[PDB]
RNA sequence: AUUCCGGUUGAUCCUGCCGGAGGCCACUGCUAUGGGGGUCCGACUAAGCCAUGCGAGUCAUGGGGCGCGCGCGCGCACCGG
């Protein structure tokens, strides 16, 4: 379709974007668990077609913010914007400019530069299925003022959370949680930045090869 | 649904309080077709005052006796329980 489409008119600036534009680098988690950096949003353009569709690429917060001068008062806006596959993969952005659509697309940019996996499982007390429904533990993540603790829910219970902490594990692939806070969570960027956070935490848990059936574990993409 | 949103600045992050948004009880405005079930209705102020009528009686196989009809049968009150 449009792999062609957005593979011809690529020239790769960095090392990794031409290890995927020869062919080498062929999936999207080989990109990872490596000291790689990432400078270049058209490796996830061809690694992850998918967080190019307009569904997959939630707006989360925009803000006008002023800076005096003698003259008068600069206006600047900033966006803050959450980019994703619904199966494992999420990305959060920032972007500043000097009108809005500049911001809107710094901050998609960004969003996916920022790429992780997250690894999902069932873990609650009152399913114990084996499929990846929800988180398989209880996690923190902290930001700023802000203190935020993830756990998992039984299915049907949906994303108990608030609307920023919805709309990115949605975008993350997640289901069904139960939520804590602490702070100011009227902040938008500082209660977004701790969920991701939340998020980016589920791989600092240890865990023994027992674990990985009893709750079903999955690590970036399922099936 | 083990949830958040608005408000102190030219703009920012905090603390901290006020408000919204849910449910139950009492008074109340506007409006109102029909059935069923139920442990609902002068409790909050004055456990303030009350006109009228009803809310506790029964036994004639405990006793004597009066009346009405043919010793018997019906009825009334009295003593007694
Ligand atoms: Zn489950």
């Amino acid at each position: 379709e449009i792999a062609q489409r957005v593979l011809e008119e690529w020239e790769p600036k960095t090392k990794l974007g031409r290890l995927v534009k020869e062919g080498q680098i062929t999936d999207i988690h080989e990109i990872f668990r490596k000291g790689y950096q990432i400078k270049e949003p058209e490796i996830v353009d061809v690694l992850l077609p998918e967080v190019n569709l307009r569904e997959n690429q939630e707006v989360l917060d925009i803000a006008l913010t002023v800076r005096m001068t003698d003259s008068g008062r600069r206006i600047r806006f900033r966006v803050l914007a959450a980019v994703g596959n619904r199966d494992g993969y999420v990305g959060l952005g920032i972007g500043h400019g000097r009108e809005v659509g500049i911001a809107i697309r710094k901050a998609i940019n960004y969003a996916k530069m920022n790429i992780i996996e997250i690894k999902r499982g069932c873990g609650s007390w009152e399913c114990r299925c084996r499929r990846p429904h929800s988180i398989p533990f209880a996690v923190e993540g902290k930001e700023g003022s802000v203190r935020v603790k993830l756990m998992p829910g039984p299915r049907g219970l949906g994303l108990v959370i608030g609307d920023v902490g919805k709309k990115i594990l949605t975008l993350a692939g997640v289901q069904d949680v139960w939520s804590q806070t602490l702070g100011e969570t009227r902040t938008t960027v500082n209660f977004a930045k701790a969920v991701f956070n939340a998020l980016y935490n589920t791989n600092r848990v240890a865990i023994k090869p027992e674990d990985i059936e009893r709750y079903g574990i999955v690590v970036g993409r399922a099936m």
